[PDB]
């Protein structure tokens, strides 16, 4: 049996599903701790930028956890991704222990530039700017790829690197009751939000878990974006930007919650 975790029905994935939205024809890559193979995800390629770790299986588990958010299978098992016909890319630019550098997340970057992403999922951050890091999310964008990324987890009134970056498109955390979560960092540059609480996806071991972050809400609108984009096949990274912005349900002050709660359905129509 499947089973729709509840961020995916917050999103209004469902209805883009049933006016044929899937993500069909959309190339998502994950910049992430790798992706793992498992029967609720089809992975159609990839990459590595952590040495000593060439193969793109996920040590850690985070980045096959938001991999199941974007594209988990449409099927009778598992869980159900927000886009689950996007062409999925595991870029790993992480190791199994969480981490990587400036280096290795820009090498991903440039990858999915070099190699026709459509979007690119950055469930990661820092406090601190990097030269490195700014340079090639920019490379990135002149290739058509949307970045999207974290906004952090400290709490605070400012949002990490890369999402506070202008041409990376920065995601937050809300609960389900549409509020903030406690941890999601908000302030100058966040863009929207999306479900970071409780979020069940997939993981290593072919199974099913649960985590917290804004790490989990980013996946929902990487998701979102390609819905878009299946709808929209001429648009431009900064089109579906906007639009995703424009249809976001308000929250509150955009400090908080930026232009508001995804809305694929909104997004779609
Ligand atoms: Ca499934
Ligand atoms: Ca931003």
């Amino acid at each position: 049996a499947q089973s729709v975790p509840w961020g995916i029905s917050r999103v209004q994935a469902p209805a883009a599903h049933n006016r044929g939205l899937t993500g069909s024809g959309v190339k998502v890559a994950v910049l992430d701790t790798g992706i793992s193979t498992h029967p609720d995800l089809n992975i159609r390629g990839g990459a590595s930028f952590v040495p000593g770790e060439p193969s793109t299986q996920d040590g850690n588990g985070h980045g096959t956890h938001v991999a199941g958010t974007i594209a988990a299978l449409n099927n009778s098992i598992g869980v159900l991704g927000v886009a689950p016909s996007a062409e999925l890319y595991a870029v790993k630019v992480l190791g199994a222990s969480g981490s990587g550098s400036v280096s290795s997340i820009a090498q991903g970057l440039e990858w999915a530039g070099n190699n026709g992403m459509h979007v690119a999922n950055l469930s990661l951050g820092s406090p601190s700017p990097s030269a490195t890091l700014e340079q090639a999310v920019n490379s990135a964008t002149s290739r058509g790829v949307l970045v999207v990324a974290a906004s952090g987890n400290s709490g605070a009134g400012s949002i990490s690197y890369p999402a506070r970056y202008a041409n990376a498109m920065a995601v937050g955390a809300t609960d389900q009751n549409n509020n903030r979560a406690s941890f999601s960092q908000y302030g100058a540059g966040l863009d929207i939000v999306a479900p970071g609480v409780n979020v069940q996806s997939t993981y290593p071991g072919s199974t099913y878990a649960s985590l917290n972050g804004t790490s989990m809400a980013t996946p929902h609108v990487a998701g979102a974006a390609a819905l878009v984009k299946q709808k929209n096949p001429s648009w431009s990274n900064v089109q579906i930007r906007n639009h995703l912005k424009n249809t976001a349900t308000s929250l509150g002050s955009t400090n908080l919650y930026g232009s508001g709660l995804v809305n694929a359905e909104a997004a779609t129509r």
